């Protein structure tokens, strides 16, 4: 009772923590200079416990005198991964991100952004007088709201975290939805782009002030960025690198190739039409209202179709192993297709290629290969299983 | 590769079968018979392994001859929890449901479910000849669209697994959010009630066909129904008792009494006004603006208010050990109002006199004594998180 008093208030306070932690990118029109404002925290994870908040204040604007859109409030949601290349002695960053903009219930500049975008960053940096630079490189594709970038200290020893420079070193490359496309202001500035301005604040420490130029040089997406910081401690968790540094992105990498026999045009979101393709080719007929209450299950945005990220989220949302189980044991009943206990090699082909792949008979061949343990020729449910988990 | 093709393929059909497993039970409007119809599947486990789908079709019209809503096309989402009583001999079901409607975007008789409200349920059955008879009683509140109810076979062991009889032991007591109250059939059909008639079909099994008559009996609300089952296999999973039985019920009870913190109007739903409110109370004074940032993350159905549902997922969206860890030392922080490292009494009564809790002065010490483990009258870091975990 003393102990359930306890618990239910402390699960009110954890609520109020919960509800109060938002790291989304709240943007908003700043029509007087043509532009844009955000605001948002970031929550850094020390070594070993406790959280380093940055509150970020950014502007931007154009750079050229071409119109460009200024939005209505809404926000950019990201995830980000950060990693290290096992062959790289330098100091050096490993990313992969994937942001999308929501908020908003129901340009030229965006032709630009229809396929793959190689990208180069540049940052020149001095903290509490210490001068460093940083190089990047990798590619944004906007579809998918994706980009792969490596980034290398230039100078030898980065003399701050890597955490605390990801949100300096490319907002257009963001997917906005179909129904948020004039709110797009960061392709809307392009090809001649936007500066970017901001003050990252860290709690109990120093500054980073930063300004950025982000445009389009030939057909490279360029960020070339100068950023200094000030009053920050020798012993705090910047200047003392006390920050933590970090699905896999093999996990990720093969969800996208499975969102990808879904979404047939390419363009980053499964529609009713689209899923109902894949449906009827494994010999599945929903009616249009039956496939809408399917998107809708998985449709957080609310806008009637599922991109990348909401596909994510539907792969991730792990099961009680017992669920597990038989949701494989139900993927091996639609591989065996005649229901034998055994998916044949036709059987592999069939699936294979009415999900819109495209083998020859020899790679099917090599597929039962791999998972064909006791060398029949077929795969038994026990063979789908260990080729599965 | 050939194992990435198998990863890539399988994660398809996987997406396909997640899309496809709704167990909402989607309603519509039956205008001719001045009454609704709906449809779903319910997957019942097999012990040790499989599903026993039971495809379900579903009638209700009034018994009175008032007028009552009929809806736009819409569902019900629930979640229920199956337990016994571990002093109860006789064949027996306690259970617990929360309901809520969803599906559509932005009567005198919902008067009768504005508390909490008794229940008894009447079954008599017969499967395959097999005659069987199951009485219930409990409660329930539609301002959380909660139902706890006991059942027991009257008649001796019950012929059928409990979990085959749940959807047909009143769905009156569904929430239905404040913009939606137009399209809620159930209550507007009370007092006089409404005819209920399913028709079960257990795949590969026999079936159920049931009709029921629920209303008003003065303030309890009555279900009495006749069941009739035919065509089952005896050593099926029905006959044959091949199904399986069943956060704690502890856990959920005092997650809404924590809720319960937050809304103050006791309607089942927190406002950004209620959120604000509490949130002032321990000093922190986000804006109109921000608040509605933070319902929104949390707000699956998009009505701008977090129903107790709602407050559920957040609470229960498991988290890293890390961030938990955090979180007990940022709720350890609120009630360490002057951060001296110890919580004492008064800071105790505090938090929970402003969160809306009444305690004597002798209560919050009884508080203090269980926490207290070194007897200084006051609760340390240490301490705090054994009465937290
Ligand atoms: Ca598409
Ligand atoms: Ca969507
Ligand atoms: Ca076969
Ligand atoms: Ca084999
Ligand atoms: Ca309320
Ligand atoms: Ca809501
Ligand atoms: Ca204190
Ligand atoms: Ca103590």
């Amino acid at each position: 009772s003393s102990r359930r008093k306890w618990n239910k208030t402390g699960h009110a306070v954890r609520a109020i923590g919960r509800l109060s932690s938002l790291e989304n990118v709240y943007i908003m029109a700043d029509k007087q200079k043509n532009g844009i404002k955000a605001n948002f925290k970031i929550r850094h994870n020390i070594e070993d416990g406790g959280v380093q908040l940055a509150y970020h204040y950014q502007q931007n604007t154009p750079i050229g005198d071409g119109p460009v859109l200024l939005p209505d409030n809404h926000y950019l949601s990201t995830q980000s991964k950060l990693s290290k290349d096992p062959n790289e002695k330098r100091d050096h960053m490993v990313l992969l991100e994937f942001v999308t903009a929501a908020g908003i219930t129901l340009s030229k500049g965006e032709e630009l952004f229809t396929g793959v975008v190689p990208i180069l960053v540049e940052l020149d940096g001095d903290v509490n007088g210490h001068k460093f630079s940083v190089s990047g490189e990798g590619e944004g594709d906007a579809t998918y709201g994706k980009l792969t970038l490596k980034f290398i200290c230039t100078t030898g020893k980065l003399p701050v975290p890597w955490p605390t420079l990801v949100t300096t070193l490319v907002q257009c490359f963001s997917r906005y939805p179909d129904h948020m496309k004039q709110h797009d202001f960061f392709k809307s500035a392009m090809p001649e782009g936007y500066i970017q301005e901001r003050t990252i604040f860290f709690k109990d420490d120093g500054n980073y002030k930063t300004r950025a130029e982000v445009k389009f040089e030939g057909d490279t997406l360029v960020n070339r960025i100068e950023l200094k910081g000030i009053d920050f401690k020798e012993d705090g968790n910047i200047l003392g690198h006390k920050l933590e540094y970090n699905l896999t992105e093999e996990q990720i990498a093969e969800f996208k190739e499975a969102f990808s026999l879904f979404d047939k045009d390419g363009d980053g979101t499964i529609t009713t039409k689209e899923l109902g393709t894949v449906m009827r080719s494994l010999g599945q007929n929903p009616t249009e209202a039956e496939l809408q209450d399917m998107i809708n299950e998985v449709d957080a945005d609310g806008n009637g179709t599922i991109d990348f990220p909401e596909f994510l989220t539907m792969m991730a949302r792990k099961m009680k192993d017992t669920d597990s189980e038989e949701e494989i044991r139900e993927a091996f009943r639609v591989f065996d297709k005649d229901g034998n206990g055994y998916i044949s090699a036709a059987e592999l082909r069939h699936v294979m290629t009415n999900l819109g792949e495209k083998l020859t008979d020899e790679e099917v061949d090599e597929m039962i290969r791999e998972a064909d343990i006791d060398g029949d020729g077929q795969v038994n449910y026990e063979e789908f299983v260990q080729m599965m988990t």
